[PDB]
């Protein structure tokens, strides 16, 4: 006889709010739009190395890594950075145009697969 | 606005978070189980995933420090699924085990895990 304790259903969101804190980061990703550098965001190299989506974040713990994205899916970064997370995404009709273009670019081959299919 | 697709893939996440515990690899945080004043057993922590979970409330410390656990000897081979269950947010008790994951939930703050054990011996108050 085991009985079995699970608290585990919260991960999801906890992984989330880590990302969401931007503080004990060894990752620094600035997002570069229209030449200048735009917004700036931190990684978490222990959580982002255990998830095969974040591939193109798989660098050293203190590496500086640079996002060109399009002027139109900036406000959809902060969305895509957070799915290396959470891996959780939510996609409307807007969004799933840019999604697409950050999957492919950034080796998320489940959201590039997922946002194809949304055609 | 009024069609919204979600994707998930957040249920490996418990054994993700697991696995990174089991590796011992990138810690920033010593665990040393201590058992009669000697030292017995010893472990590795990462403070970002502690930090982040209330029943590792005795684990929140700066990283790099060393934190020193004084568990009872009955009680060594608990330690591990104990600390584990920081990480995976989820742990097997068995009726041999309940008595020790009682003391050490009660002396390391793990409020949920000892609400969990005291609720459990009221099944097994009886012997099978």
């Amino acid at each position: 006889s085991t009985h079995t304790l699970d608290l585990s259903r919260e991960l999801s969101e906890v992984l989330g709010q880590i990302f969401d804190s931007q503080q004990g980061c060894d990752l620094s990703i600035s997002v570069s739009v229209q030449g200048e550098d735009a917004l700036g965001f931190c990684g978490h190299t222990i959580i982002l190395t255990a998830n095969l989506e974040a591939q193109a974040l798989w660098k050293e713990p203190g590496s500086n890594v640079t996002m060109s994205v399009d002027a139109e899916c900036v406000p959809m970064v902060r969305d895509f950075l957070r799915y290396f997370y959470s891996r959780r995404i939510d996609i409307a009709l807007s969004s799933v145009k840019c999604f697409h273009k950050l999957a492919s670019a950034y080796g998320a081959k489940q959201l590039q697969g997922y946002c194809a299919s949304l055609f």
